[PDB]
């Protein structure tokens, strides 16, 4: 089954300029790592350009990318089409999309599962998640924290199924 995973902060923003707009929040990296270790990621070029270095290629996880252009690192698999970067993943449990907006526009029709972290900050951005509460989402999953020394906003996650 395909999963999308993302941190949204209010009115589901979720990037500006290629960056997140928020400081670094680490207890939503390790939802991330937790959630998405040994499986195949699914993110598109500005996703794969926009992870600092030293976490990249992700480990532990097979790294797939999207681009309609050809490769510039032999360290990850790159992929020109949706369909491309399904068969990549091979027959496994779960696979997580991991961003940006585009990506995310794409898959949502797929997934059968969110994994969302709901970021207590309103901030400018250039992209969104996509409309999902509309449809026929039901929450499995929802816990929040409150911000502390190594978190600088209040954030909750949450896990829906389809
Ligand atoms: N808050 C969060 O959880 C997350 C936020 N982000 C943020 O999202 C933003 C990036 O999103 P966005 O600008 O949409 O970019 P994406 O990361 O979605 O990258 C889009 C690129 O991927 C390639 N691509 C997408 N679809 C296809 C396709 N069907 N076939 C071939 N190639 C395809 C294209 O590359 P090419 O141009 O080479 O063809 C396209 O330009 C950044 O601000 C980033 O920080 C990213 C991940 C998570
Ligand atoms: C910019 N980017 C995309 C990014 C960032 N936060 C997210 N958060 C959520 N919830 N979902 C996402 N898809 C997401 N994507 C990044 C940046 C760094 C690392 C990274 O360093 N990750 C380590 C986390 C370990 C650590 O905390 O350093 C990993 O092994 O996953 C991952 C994604
Ligand atoms: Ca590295």
């Amino acid at each position: 089954m395909i999963s999308l995973i993302a941190a949204l902060a209010v009115d589901r923003v979720i990037g500006m300029e290629n960056a997140m707009p928020w400081p670094p929040l680490p207890a939503d990296l390790a939802w991330f790592k937790r959630n998405t270790l040994n499986k195949p990621v699914i993110m598109g070029r500005h996703t794969w350009e926009s992870i600092p270095e030293k976490n990249r290629p992700l480990p532990g996880r097979k790294n797939i990318i999207l681009s309609s252009q050809p490769g510039t690192d032999d360290r990850v698999t790159w992929v020109k089409s949706v369909d491309e970067a399904i068969a990549a993943c091979g027959d496994v449990p779960e696979i997580m999309v991991i961003g940006g907006g585009r990506v995310y526009e794409q898959f949502l029709p797929k997934a059968q599962k969110l994994y969302l972290t709901h970021i207590d900050a309103e901030v400018e951005g250039d992209t969104h998640f996509p409309d999902y509460e509309p449809d026929d989402w039901e929450s499995v999953f929802s816990e929040f924290h409150d911000a502390d020394a190594q978190n600088s906003h209040s954030y909750c996650f949450e896990i829906l199924e389809r």
